[PDB]
């Protein structure tokens, strides 16, 4: 099996929410992946995947899953607080018979507190640390940005970070432990920036004006003639002036870039400079530039750009494309994510595992 | 040093955005951060760090620079592909002085290709995969989730995955490797979920239109009678229950949860039934509820909020709060974060490390 994580042992409990996206990605570099569903996949997201039947309330299940358990370094479970304990599959029972698990837990609101059990979805978790506030423009309620923050970047991937630093720790210990990844902690990590910011006086709680957030004139995306749209991100001002030369507008006619009591008259003139072309002209314009100029692509024109076809950041499927693994290895590449390997005995997989 | 991540070795060259964001939270988790800066020259992104000055130019600077990364375990670089290469401090050079040494590279675009030389922002990369298209309402241009996607989600925390899962393979090997972490390729993978239900008929390329995307009327904000909002997640119908119920609607006078083509007659209802009260009245209504509904916080706010508190997401900080470390560990427990280390000299820490 081909990645860096080759020869790493991973239990996977299904549930349903960021869980799988840590697990995907781990089997993504190369770890063995068995997932036990219950008895009664299409879903992408369960490639790189031994799937197995398991009852756990059954007497045979928590039997054979704490067998599994037994001979592997990592478990993940993404049920509220509680469950895997009163199923006999909780920390201190999984430490009796493996004190070398890695015992990975994905909740969104943690393991205790007044919130710990209660339902949530991302939207939720995302809410009460400030993030979600903050995304979306001024003159408009707050927007999810999908469940990117949460569910993954806040979530899954500190799952991530906490297993494999683990892994690193038990190299030193001989011993397993339990990671707590929260995503109302992780999201709150993962926009540290705007907290930091915050102290230096140099980001206000005022939804979109900011630098980051879609009230900066060179920060955004602008229509085009034809109804689709770039974005510009030139911060820097040498990225700034180029942009500018590009549009046609000469830089002695226009506001100063960080003036912002005079964003709004800036805004109308990048709006129209915009608007008078249409996005593909802009791509091609500022190819090569540093002008921090790119169209604004939607999923269904991702397999014609250049760069991403010739850095083979997608691979087919059946129902269409997907991303390859991320991020890459010199020497232990990762490869094509095989499908969900159909329903095996989880008794095979014992057999198979010493 | 407290955490899992205790003594591992990392050399830090000075960039912006990403590349500090990994830094950062391998200090958090007690890595040893030695972050070599520019001798020209608060940012609380630098916490958990040594740091040290050297011009990279100069002979003597590239000198002490390889004799750190020599006694080290990981380098994290965010120049453009090409920079360290030049100055002498590229992979090869590395893998001369620490065949061990994990090469951490994060860029944007990655380490070629047409756009590998381009500036951007995280804004540019998310432009480019289908992600920023897929972001705002219908009826309006897409917005930025400020830089969350690009730069830490699909960024700095493929980066963190990238360096620890290659510690892993360096422990049956015995040898290091290059870690090459772009951003148009790690915030691609974070959308995974989005690229599986394509696939399968279950997410459409029209914005706003979406379960996740703020078109749904059960996930989605609310705006209250005080102008302040709620957040609405109840995707699971027994949870959407729940919450017409604390709405105080009764769902036969409503069009079903996911007859998409009467969202906004849903929409015009549900937006009604928020309007009428207040933010705190519906976060204490449905508090211990599944009603899958939660107050929408302005950061000033967070630090009133029991289970913000109950759990110390936050520590105070010279000025204001801060995040404590995630995730969090039951053996080695991170600690809370100090301050960046005034300009040592790389010599001490030349001393300090072996010798």
């Amino acid at each position: 099996m081909a990645g860096p994580l080759s020869g790493l042992r991973v239990v996977e409990l299904a549930g349903i929410g960021p869980g799988p996206h840590a697990a995907m990605i781990l089997g993504d570099l190369g770890a063995d992946v068995v997932r036990i569903d219950r008895p009664s996949s299409r879903d992408a997201m369960l490639r790189n995947r031994r799937i197995v039947t398991a009852d756990l309330k059954s007497d045979q299940g928590l039997e054979l899953a704490l067998k599994l358990i037994a001979k592997a370094d990592v478990l993940i479970e993404g049920y509220r607080p509680g469950v895997t304990e009163r199923l006999g599959l909780g920390p201190e029972e999984c430490a009796k018979v493996n004190d070398r698990l890695i015992y990975a837990r994905m909740t969104g609101w943690g393991q205790t507190g007044p919130r710990s059990q209660q339902a949530g979805h991302d939207i939720n978790y995302i809410s009460l640390n400030g993030i979600l506030h903050a995304i979306g423009r001024g003159d408009e309620r707050p927007v999810p940005p999908l469940n990117l923050v949460g569910d993954f970047g806040g979530g899954s991937m500190f799952l991530l970070v906490g297993i494999l630093a683990a892994l690193w720790e038990r190299q030193s210990s001989g011993k397993g432990q339990v990671v707590d990844a929260a995503m109302v902690d992780g999201s709150s990590v993962l926009i540290q920036m705007m907290w930091a910011m915050r102290a230096t006086g140099m980001w206000t709680d005022t939804r979109g004006a900011n630098m980051l957030d879609g009230g900066a004139p060179y920060y955004d995306t602008y229509e085009c003639a034809d109804g689709r749209y770039v974005a510009v991100g030139a911060i820097e001002p040498q990225f700034y002036a180029a942009m500018l030369a590009g549009l046609g507008l000469d830089a002695a006619e226009l506001p100063p870039q960080n003036d912002r009591a005079r964003w709004p008259e800036l805004r109308a003139l990048l709006t129209e400079a915009f608007a008078s072309h249409d996005r593909d002209h802009w791509g091609a314009v500022f190819a090569n530039s540093d002008a921090c100029v790119t169209p604004v692509l939607a999923f269904g024109e991702v397999h014609n750009e250049p760069h991403i076809i010739e850095r083979n950041t997608f691979y087919e499927a059946n129902g269409g494309w997907q991303p390859m693994p991320a991020p890459r290895f010199s020497r232990t590449a990762s490869s094509q994510p095989r499908p969900p390997a159909a329903t095996i005995d989880i008794e095979a997989v014992l057999t198979d595992w010493d």
